[PDB]
């Protein structure tokens, strides 16, 4: 069994493509949330052993380990090392992960982790030459997608797009586009819903953004993507992005800004405090699948994860399933045996409404779990994200108070 | 106590830059190690929990989870997963302390674990518009250095380059031009005497790489950055990169492509197999310190993780600082109140003779220490590497 | 004596940098001024000999000959051919001269000549890699400055700016930072009140660009670079672009997007048509000087070029000298004996006020200076552009009617 | 009739793509022949009226304005302006035909007048952001083909590259591939032939350039692209680019880097000075023609330049068509009724063999057939050129 405790949490609001978080740099965005708990905690500041952040891109302003630029550039001591860590879209649970397996060990009480991603600030990346003047050039965007694929990976596992992947799941285990549409509306509803009794307001640090202008500053307060006229029928009026497919821009998650952090320590520190944790993690679980099919990810990793945390699914109130695309969350709770309206799955909306800035993603779903968990009888969640190139990563929690 | 065996390890030559492994992409480097241990450990590869690899830069060939692609592409199974890390120049060293971490936990028997880097083949980056028609471009090369530096970081700690810090380090601690010049003369020795000895043959796993002539393939069997003729009055004559300095292209390591990969697991599935492990890890620690003076991280990392692991500095028989400079190494020894000219430290030579793939090097350190440990009597080794922004991470193991 | 005929022209308004212009590709901006003319000068479009146009960038849109470009995708005859022509500042110019040239010499009796730039939509440049697995980049902006610069010429004639070359002029022929602003404030007075008495009218061809929205279109009717607010007061505020300097962004033109096309042709097409042409060429020169000095390229250009007319400059009603910077300008009137407020120069504004898409410019003082002669008592206009790198290129024409 | 003469003139050897001249930057390139030119021609340097380049690129660092870069480069006087002109593939024959014209009218006695390309330093070019933190990005290849093509331009005339307009005009002009074939073959052989009589001695300056070796220079003295070992029976083995299509990597000339200048002025100063011109411009003609087919552009420029001449075709004994693909030389021969064999056809070889670094190509065939016409009995010599996107240039000159 684990032994780790989350203490604490913030995130961003997560903005849009080119949106409300654009022109904050991705180091900076984590560094807000990094100096906020450092300074509100109630734990020394000397007490902390590290900084663990997950970050997909690593190519631009959150390059040369954005875990040590962030916690500098906010103004954290020196003293304190930090890591960055990459599993693509599962980055920010790993990097919980990561912090919960060294407190379990006894290598260090207190760890700062989440995740970041600027998919607005993700720079283009070009090829060096393989031959003095050579006019092949190899020029992506590392937004999204591959880049630099390998020939012999693309040769036994073909070249299908994340959202491809989506419509391969909706094929393989029979998902109706209808079905899709009915869990978008249901997310961008769940959103609205905790949105208006105050279920954000202690989860969300705003983040102060230039305005334009001159001098001119605004305060992003609240979360951007959520779309609540995406009604079913709204939805069922979209088209498919792929000719014969069931994803489409509605019912898939977006490309966006954000960061997420929790504070997470050994149980000793907070009983030498008087500091209550919300929770304590239990056990994780990592598996592979077919690239094709990677948004199953989720169903074999939430299984060993329940194994080894010595629980069954029916104990479990809250599930936060990473919502990549309507048709895989549909998908792994086919597979698990559960209805597609199941109330405790993504209960206060999910990525379809909120987003997905890759790296911050699964360190969101850590923190809006762990404060779910306050409010509903049952002692458990588990969080768990699909991975591209077909990963699945799960975490079980428990309730302490 | 950490309880994480070493099982076996395969590394890479390292190759310099646009050197003997520049045509090799860095995940079919990585997938090379992968495939090769996967096929001659003696563990079915359905035992392997997780691919655990360090790269500092994931911009390009190895960018998108590095471990995932490299282990895709190398043919092992698509049910084992992968995750990368990052801490600069400490990331090999890392990704084995995360995996034996999680083995210590419970979570997996047996893990991959290490890093890699294509310096040779790191991409260009060019930030996005901040504007429709904007004439600011900013270009940088992810091969080494700053890129998109962080003006608030810049401020508080300044914008000193890596040989800087080594300058600010031999300054602040008084290391000697010619104390430098005789460490960098020792590790290229080291090394040399190591290499006719055979110590390196079951180390390096040969690279084939196209020699260029329609068909022609070149079998890479030696570490290409070596230089023998390298004497303390060859090294005396070169002048410091920067006026007032003690840093020079000679005793400083270099820019490097290469990987290395240790299979660690738990005791019990050796138990079962009948393999042995070469070593125990017994504990690590990361420490921060001042950017500007990045070198001596590994002195507190090295403390921390001997008290980890319960030993003083007396119990260690082996001792592998990365040679980022020579004068950091050599600053870390006084710290640490050992001769500069001690046996136990890089004993087979170092990254000024073997070079720096910067992912690669602290998962070379953990495979040299362990293979080095079977060789002599004291049954611990140290392991620890300075890391760019000011990190120190060490690791303490002890020979099975 | 040179013996070609202006009959017809047309510009497009110069817009500003990312402005009213930035979304119009410069072959389409050259293509709808081709079309037009091709489609209302009363010429057959088969005795169309060539289309001649001036262009300093040439790495975008614009690469691959603009004019060839520009005429096919205007919808003219494939029957056309086309040619670009660079002489940086001073491109508009030689391309007029080029097709009058040609036009002298018997070899086609009707040639398109002007110039088009789009200094928005210029691309960035990377230099190629020199050996495998290079580490040098060289990556250029090519709106604007040196890219690629020789050592060689460097260490013999310095790396100099724009700007910077303003300066020297400004240091070497003694012209104040009072002179250059009462000469910037006049630009701008003098085209708000040739906007006002409609001197524009006949000379722009108004263009048609997306107005944003979707569907949405909006028509540029007017120049968009004119200050009329900045009189001598306000520029007398504004800091110098280098220390110690005379050039400020108020006594300096801009980087504009354009382009201006002129109809020349022999006499005797004209006759056999009944269309009476606005102007004759009699004369150009082209001179080098020190790259340092480059904006009094304009004083021996001028002299030659009269000397090669057989006209005195007291015969001449109206001079253009292309307002690069103000003290430039001044300079060159300095050194041709003439007052800093000659109401001859530039009398309908220059390029303070208009802007300099360096391609389009010296094309714009062909056609405003063919124009403007029809209203003045003397015969003979001079037209002259200061270029990069230390050219002076100056043509004379006379009035026909 | 144009009144300018050819004095005198030389070229660069032509190098293959990242070949023999690819450490010379295109500006030197030209600068090298535009000092030598100055220094030797036995003209006064203060009578040169202007320096006229053709260049197709003008991206990188032919960029800015090549002639005045290269002549000042070079260490011609200040005083001497200078101008860059691209039209495509006769950017080269254009710059004369200019400098001709402007002499013809009174403008100058003197200019230098020819084109420059480093199809190999070519650089690569980047779309400027429509929006902030646009995703959008176009990136080309500035060494050839089509960059940021127009779409309306692409509705009505396609997007056929050059090799495709080749089997259009093969197709549409009945061109054997055999035929093509022999045609490139007499490129190959006609060179080599030349190249053993000296044709070439006078016409080429050697360029030295880098060998890399720390200080070590080589001599380039010969043209890079001619392939000997091109008989017949090599070039039917070769497969079409295109399905369908007659045109290969064997009967098409290359990519390619090289300069041409000549000198051109008026009669007087020859005169004033004793020195004979080598032939006297009588004539240009520049047509369009369908994109599709700009192949036969030469058929009407010839025509048309033989007429402003006021010669017939049977008066001419020197014809230099360049060849860009070897079916659209023989289509313009079958248009203008020649045999495809006729010996006057580039008699010294052509492109397939010499190669065609484009903005050089025109320049060096006005150099060439100006230096081919002291050798023979007819007065005449043509000079042409197919450009890209469909038009035709053509040029008359007379043996003095």
């Amino acid at each position: 069994m684990l032994d780790a405790y989350i203490y604490a949490g913030l995130r961003t609001p997560f903005g849009r493509h080119a949106g409300a978080l654009s022109t904050v740099r991705p180091d900076d965005l984590a560094g807000l949330l990094l100096a906020r708990l450092a300074e509100t905690s109630g734990f020394a500041v000397d007490d902390l052993e590290d900084v663990i952040l997950g970050c997909t891109n690593q190519a631009g302003e959150d390059s040369r380990n954005l875990a040590r630029n962030a916690l500098l550039a906010a103004g954290l001591p020196a003293r304190l090392p930090g890591q960055t860590v990459n599993r693509l879209c599962a980055s920010g649970l790993s990097a919980v992960i990561d912090a919960a397996r060294a407190i379990s060990c006894g290598e260090g009480r207190l760890y700062l982790a989440g995740g970041a991603e600027s998919m607005s600030r993700a720079p283009f990346v070009m090829g060096k030459a393989e031959s003095a003047f050579s006019r092949t050039l190899e020029v992506f965007d590392s937004t999204i997608g591959a880049r630099f694929a390998n020939p012999r990976l693309v040769e036994r596992y073909g070249n299908d797009s994340m959202p491809e992947t989506g419509d391969n799941v909706a094929r393989a285990f029979g998902i109706a586009r209808e079905d899709a549409d009915r869990f978008a509306a249901s997310s961008q509803a769940r959103y609205q819903a905790a949105l208006e009794e105050g279920f954000f307001l202690g989860e969300i640090l705003p983040v102060e953004v230039r305005a334009g202008r001159k001098g001119e500053t605004r305060l992003v307060e609240r979360d951007e993507h959520p779309r609540p006229q995406a009604d079913l029928a709204a939805l069922a009026r979209l088209p498919a992005l792929f000719a014969g497919g069931v994803v489409t821009a509605g019912n898939a998650s977006g490309i966006n800004d954000g960061a997420a952090v929790v504070l997470l320590g050994d149980r000793a520190i907070g009983e030498r405090e008087g500091i209550r944790p919300l929770a304590r993690i239990l056990a994780s679980a990592s598996v592979g699948v077919e690239p094709r099919l990677m948004g199953i990810g989720p169903q074999q990793a939430i299984l060993r994860a329940l194994q080894r945390a010595g629980i069954d699914l029916d104990e479990v109130g809250l599930i936060e399933i990473n919502e990549a695309f309507a048709p895989q969350v549909l998908a792994c709770l086919k597979l698990l045996g559960l209805d597609y309206e199941d109330p405790r799955v993504n209960p206060h909306g999910g990525a379809i409404a909120l987003g997905h800035p890759l790296g911050a993603s699964g360190a969101r779903l850590v923190l809006t779990a762990a404060r779910g968990l306050q409010r509903i009888e049952r002692r458990y969640a588990v969080v768990s994200l699909c991975v591209g190139l077909g990963q699945g990563v799960a975490m079980v929690i428990e309730r302490c108070r």
